[PDB]
């Protein structure tokens, strides 16, 4: 159960980072 | 300039979307 919640965890993580990343350059 | 920004808008929002059925369920 606590395994599916990393890989999601981590995920958005990541893709909120690429986000930024999209937005300021 | 703004390809990127969708395809990071959308991977950021599916992927806090299966962390909230992560959590949930």
């Amino acid at each position: 159960y606590y395994k599916e919640i990393a890989h999601a965890l981590f995920s958005a993580l990541f893709a909120l980072s690429e986000l930024y990343i999209a937005v300021r350059y």
